[PDB]
């Protein structure tokens, strides 16, 4: 099997299935969903750290937002609320009534997710499981039902691989201050011995009662519990060889890496498996704030998905349900137009691998991201060009076929001398969607 | 703000008001009041260790003195009690009938003290707040009041600085053996995680509730528990800046030192800010055997209030009261002799600093003491000399100009070889109080 | 006193009366000894442990097999309890209706036993005294009664010394996943702060409640509490330096060394006290399946016993109760064997040393056992051989007297060559019971 | 680049060249070449470890043979040597007289080697190139040459990849006791700080100077260096990211494990990169006792790379050289039989990656093994059938065109139940060499 210690757990790396993947949908979904309300600031990284807690575009924050007197949040909820309502209050309220997870994992396989990530417990500390160590969870209040293996029922029907959010880092059933700067998370933390265990007690209990195929750790793991990993990781593998673990436990395993907004972004190939997250819009938890200015476009989240993947990631696209389970209608639309491009387009992104090179771009400034399967090579265009006549720039090809993708036919190229030209029929362009792709093999 | 390394903590140390302070109340005040007994047989450092605990003259001992079988404790409890009579049945008997935070807070002020701190938490584990982490706390038993709660509102009203004392090295609820020795302390202690977190999360909880002036731990900080300070004294000093910690912790950060009856304590500027705490008498709760011989005087008070404050010190001078919550005559009457001194000679004391020397004494063996306040020193004897002639040994002045402080009577004085001679009209040295004090310029 | 370090526990080191003792009776009894059922596979150390959880003979191990879905023990106990039976049930069912733990204690005192150390805790986690830290205990369930109390009692009125086993390295109440291979202990532990809390009280609680003579550790202790053990260890032999621990805690200290079926049995003189400990058949508890194929015979524990004892050991031989308290009669009848030898022999067994050897045999094949007890020199032969010449190969002694031990009649020997022969009258061989033995003076 | 911590080195991982290598030449040369002895016992794994130091079949062990007296090793020193003959005394024999390295590159190029790697310094301590942390070296002894530096430049003028060996574990130069059990090695080492900077400083200057595309450490790091290694790991793949390190540190990283003879090796797919070592005969270190009988045959060998090859691991052939630097017949011999099926099948193992699975057999039970290049699917047989009929048990397949490699020929073949059926004309089959390869698409 794997022994308990980093050096054997080393042995394990990132499954097929998850390399092969390459799409999948994270759900913030909580008490939180109940207000679904934050001021959406921008994008993290853009938006400056000594004003972001206080402006947090991230509506899953909320209590951690109500927590800071006079913030937008507190404004907000005072006089939506009023004072005598505490945060837990929403547990009560977020009662899931129209709540279908076929529904869901229906939705998520049209879109071409291949995997599906719910919050099993997010820095609230409210659980959608009922785990037992503790009754602030979805059975004992609100929905009164087991989110977490309802919805893995589902995912798994629909042939969908499903995976676990879990906020080890943060709990806000521990903590008194909220974190008003980046270096409160220093020391504003559970910190005990009894946070640690019980960390680990509720990742040990979603093994075993969900055997999820991704552990996704969020906040890094405990201090005090950190060896405590090497145990649970033999454990978690042993029982599923296939599963994988992320890269916020802060020890020296993980299978693949993260990204978040423009937070660790690579701009070319990085050299190991990673996956970027963001939500359609600013918020990963529901906004209904947000308007369809915050959002991506369909073409936008088309270009998100191939610059990853070009780059050997997985895009794992965050949906953010209303409190009362149903999926708000301007991302229930991108996920679908993103599954129309995927259902064209998918044999360019499954499957795939790195190429020599993720970027190029044409003379006119079209950037266009490469990807490989064997002997084949797609060039995928973000966008598609105008003229028939296409120079890329600082490229040769050695191939001597180049074919256009959707309609398989033979086109004309040559190197000219760093640059390389194709000429693409206006019957052919006029054809693609959001995106021009060829293949040249 | 403040990070959580000990590198960082460093940059804050003790803050204005304590070192301009000089004088504050200490309150042991608990359960054990209620039996109020103890052995007085001596002080702390004179008495031999080998027979201390089987005589322990500190009666908020009691419990693990009643532990000890045969014992006068056990002698005492048993033929006054009786066997079924459990330690914690007093917890019941506790009803602080007769007490008026106001009144305290008066008192202590009148007394001419600037701060005050009670004990929230003792050896035997009884909480005096109503702490969500044990039942065995003054709201849920006998006062059933939040008697640190309703006392920092008193104090601070008063305009006092408040502090709190918390045992986090011993708590009895944890152990069952008594301590007969010295070396039983390092064995003998709750030992676990689980202990190491409710001393956190308790004193995580003072700091939330009451946001005090002063951290006064006692008996070291538990093992498992003390890496946790480095975030508890930032999180304390990022709500608290003027806060402040004492040095019964155990790890790198102190604010002060402290120093219990002979035990720390210095001959001579320390170089360090520190504080001296003892009884009234020889116990620090109340002991209801204790008789004047026992006790201090109001002039041996002084005396060792000007001991203490030449030396760069703080006296933090306990008071014990009853189960009622009354303060016991003689100490109210010591206290008030000692409010009495302060009023006439306050201006020699609080604000002050140390001088080039604490200390000196007259050819006729009068110890003198010594204090500053920029330009002025201020030259306080422990006594009022009989003669009018005085002669200090070893000790020669630049001033110019020496006033009798009191009336503000310049003197006539003279550097005789190597000692310095004074000549104070008995008009002016009747005048004096407690102590012949000289303000020289 | 001791203190808590090993440098200084070091000074404490096997007490007289254990030494002296060479025999004690263990006494694994539990819920498991209600279904009391184990493929009797064979003996651990030659049984594959590839293999060896899976047709486990040890049924004390019963819930560790019954969560292997087929195997052995879940076959059977389907059919024979059902599925919807779960493992804890058996706590009820376990009623100890025939016990009479005075009629225990004189059967173990009839046996030659000198102590006795029954399990209070086996890997189960189910407590057979009435812990405060637990409600799956036998005060509260089944029996309804303090057994580990109770045994004690009957056991010191008897005059033999009482100690306990605890699982310190194993508790089933903490884990799901069952024990399949040998790697599995690596990682398939409570690993908890709270479950080191835990056994370090149930430890301290033992000790408090029954100051047992021996603290008897089992499959190491848990890695957060290894540094508890300084404090405990000083804690109990503080309170009873004749106390004694063995060597399963995983560190530096130990008091004697133990050795199970062939796992550690030493072939020669190991140098440090130690103890052999087995069951009469293949398991601890009861097993109903055993026949007498798989118990040792009278003679083979007769042999057993003297082996150790040569070889500096105790024996330390388990007795497996039934459910209701009695003890089967197949164990009870070789108990009384043993405990018949040991009356006729006992003197060169009680109170014996180690001599300069362990070990002989005869030119016919017969093997020989050595003791001491200060010019004494008990020659004990494993078997009584036939005729009235005996030869030992590669023995020579100086004694120059050499007796047959029953009768003390002088005998017949000379050192010829490398050997030793003596001659044994038949009168006298006839007279020995399992074994012929000599005192050689 | 990378930084110093397992977190971010874990993101190198086995660099492409590496993988797709597939076989290697280890080179262990030293001064112990030039007694060039040993007891030809038998092969690692199957030699009982009780004996093995005693009668040691690897030749490089020699000076630890020695200081075992009355050792085989022993007896022949001193009847060949004497006994006032110090192994040091080796380094002034060790002259390389016949040196070259570019006879040496080219042999291994012609052998089918992409890479080599010799030992720099073995255990015995003596170092391969001008060191500056010791005299024992190359450079001021024996050959006065640098012997690692010029086999770098011919091995790379070559074209083949340069890696280094290093005793990082063990150097007799640091002890005085041999080593006699496995035992003997948990405590038998330099152990001191001073070893640990001196292996982390020789290796930084293997690095500095050299380069090396392999870091291959052996027994294992000196604990006190343990930390060194995140460092000294960053500061190598920072210098050289296409690099890599073995699995033989002790530490979290690797990027590829180790078998050597019966150690360790996969019975299947492992799941990780590795590389199986073994020299041509029962030696790393050349043994002029070893004759053919104790050597691999061409066949052997080629069986042997298949076999490891189709379970995704490198072959790292080793070859010891004698003291004039010559490689002795037998050795060069049994290579270019290598190089020679190589040639010939060298597109079935070079680039190619495991398939499904490993292997499989024929009705009549020769030994398959599989590779695969994108849609290619190689078929080795470990041995020529003799019939045209050729039946594979359990294995079905899709691919529809099944061509016989050597010649392209299309064959004629059919699923037949749970085998697979195959017709290969024996003109075919009297054409291939060591192994029939067919090419599944
Ligand atoms: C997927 C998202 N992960 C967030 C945590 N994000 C990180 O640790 C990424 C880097 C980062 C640094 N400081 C931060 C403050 C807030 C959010 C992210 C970050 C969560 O705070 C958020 O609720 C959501 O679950
Ligand atoms: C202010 C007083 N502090 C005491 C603890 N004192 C100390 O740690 C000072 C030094 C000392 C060493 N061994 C001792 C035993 C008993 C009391 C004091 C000490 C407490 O035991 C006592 O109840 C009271 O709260
Ligand atoms: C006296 C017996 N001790 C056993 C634990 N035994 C040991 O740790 C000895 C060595 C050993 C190694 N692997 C094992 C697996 C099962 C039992 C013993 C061992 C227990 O498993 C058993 O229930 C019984 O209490
Ligand atoms: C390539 C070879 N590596 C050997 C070290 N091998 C190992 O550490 C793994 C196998 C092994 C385990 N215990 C051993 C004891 C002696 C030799 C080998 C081993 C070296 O001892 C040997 O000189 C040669 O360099």
């Amino acid at each position: 099997r794997y022994k308990p210690d980093w050096e054997s757990l080393r042995e394990h790396t990132v499954p097929k299935w998850f390399d092969k993947a390459k799409f999948g949908i994270f759900i913030h979904w909580g008490i939180y969903s109940v207000p679904g309300w934050a001021t959406p600031t921008g994008e993290l990284g853009k938006v400056p750290m000594d004003a972001w807690f206080f402006q947090n575009p991230y509506a899953e924050w909320y209590e951690n937002s109500l927590r800071i007197k006079e913030s937008p949040t507190w404004e907000y909820h005072v006089k939506t609320y009023g004072e005598n309502f505490e945060y837990e209050k929403f547990a009560d309220l977020f009662t899931a009534e129209k709540w279908d997870p076929q529904e869901w994992a229906d939705l998520f396989k049209k879109a071409g997710a291949k995997y599906v990530i719910p919050t099993t417990k997010h820095h609230d500390g409210f659980c959608l499981w009922g785990t037992k160590y503790t009754d602030f969870n979805s059975v004992k209040r609100g929905p009164k039902r087991d989110l977490v293996g309802d919805l893995a029922k589902a995912v798994r029907e629909a042939g969908l691989r499903f995976g676990v959010y879990y906020s080890g880092g943060l709990d806000w059933r521990f903590t008194t201050e909220p974190i008003r700067y980046p270096e409160d998370l220093s020391y504003i933390r559970p910190n005990t011995y009894e946070y640690a265990d019980y960390a680990y007690k509720q990742v040990m209990e979603l093994v075993d009662l969900y055997l999820p195929d991704v552990l996704w750790n969020d906040m890094g793991w405990p201090e005090k519990g950190k060896e405590d990993l090497k145990y649970l990781f033999a454990y978690y593998y042993n029982k599923h060889p296939e599963g994988s673990v992320n890269d916020r436990w802060g020890v020296p395993h993980w299978d693949f890496k993260t990204a978040e907004y423009h937070v660790n972004y690579p701009g070319d190939l990085p050299g190991y498996k990673w996956e970027f997250t963001r939500g359609i819009g600013l918020s990963f938890g529901y906004n209904r704030n947000e308007g369809p200015e915050h959002m991506l476009s369909v073409e936008q989240l088309v270009y998100t998905l191939v610059d990853v993947v070009s780059k050997g990631g997985n895009l794992l696209l965050n949906v953010g349900p209303k409190g009362d389970g149903t999926i708000p209608d301007l991302q229930k639309e991108r996920l679908l137009g993103l599954g129309e491009w995927l259902r064209k387009y998918g044999d360019a992104i499954y499957g795939t691998s790195v190429w020599e090179r993720c970027c190029a771009k044409t003379e006119d400034g079209t950037e266009i991201r490469f990807t490989r399967k064997c002997n084949r090579i797609f060039v995928i265009f973000l966008g598609i060009p105008t003229g028939e006549k296409i120079v890329i720039e600082d490229l040769n090809l050695s191939a001597g076929t180049v074919r256009h993708f959707l309609t398989g036919e033979r086109l004309s190229f040559k190197n000219v001398g760093k640059n390389l030209e194709i000429t693409v029929p206006k019957k052919l362009l006029e054809t693609d969607s959001i995106t021009l792709v060829l293949e040249a093999v």
